[PDB]
């Protein structure tokens, strides 16, 4: 689709049962886009943190399905797709992320809508059970993961995604043109991750 603040407004209008919990142990923010049926061509992004834990009761009720990393070694709710690739035996919650506050503390949402479906959660997930021991990254990553689980691989819809990430002041995170910075594999982005952002030169 293409970016629609009608569509935004009306569809969030509709989120309901905020509720501001504790910082994640660790935890990892990608994007998602969403459309309805009677808006064809209209979309809007918004955010997802994925964190430790199996909350389904956290999540709208349509938003209650689970999907596993390969070879049961892992799960997570609100994903409506399995993993290929595997995870670290911990089951997981992917939660509507209103707010990221500055003691730390996330103010999640109910959304209502069907689980995240598609491959760009990957880039996320697989730092999430590699990569990230502590904390949440102040950034949003998007992309497919290749069969090398290393290389990174171009997703769709990156304008809204981009637009998503920053009404939070976050940058995104992928592979292709779009993206505000640029990593190629898991290596730089766990790099990245350490840095807390992108290394500067100032000079
Ligand atoms: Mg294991």
């Amino acid at each position: 689709g293409r970016f629609s603040r009608n569509l935004k407004d009306r569809l969030e209008s509709n989120n309901y049962e905020e509720m501001e919990l504790p910082p994640p142990t660790k935890g990892v923010i990608i994007p998602v886009v969403h459309t309805v049926e009677s808006a064809p061509g209209e979309a809007f992004g918004s955010l997802l943190v994925i964190i430790p834990g199996a909350y389904p009761e956290l999540l709208d009720p349509n938003q209650q399905v689970l999907s596993h990393f390969k070879n049961d070694t892992g799960c997570v709710w609100g994903i409506g797709e399995d993993i290929p690739f595997e995870g670290d035996d911990i089951c997981y919650t992917a939660l509507p992320l209103k707010e990221i506050k500055k003691d730390g503390n996330i103010v999640v949402e109910k959304v209502f809508a069907g689980p995240a479906m598609g491959p760009s959660c990957q880039l996320g997930l697989s730092l999430l059970v590699n990569d990230i021991d502590k904390g949440v990254p102040r950034m949003v990553f998007t992309g497919e993961i290749a069969n090398d689980e290393e290389t990174i691989v171009p997703i769709c819809g990156v304008d809204i995604k981009a637009i998503a990430a920053h009404e939070h002041g976050l940058p995104l995170v992928g592979c292709q043109p779009g993206v505000d910075e640029v990593v190629a594999n898991t290596s730089l982005a766990s790099h990245l991750i350490q840095s807390g952002a992108l290394p500067v030169q100032k000079a």
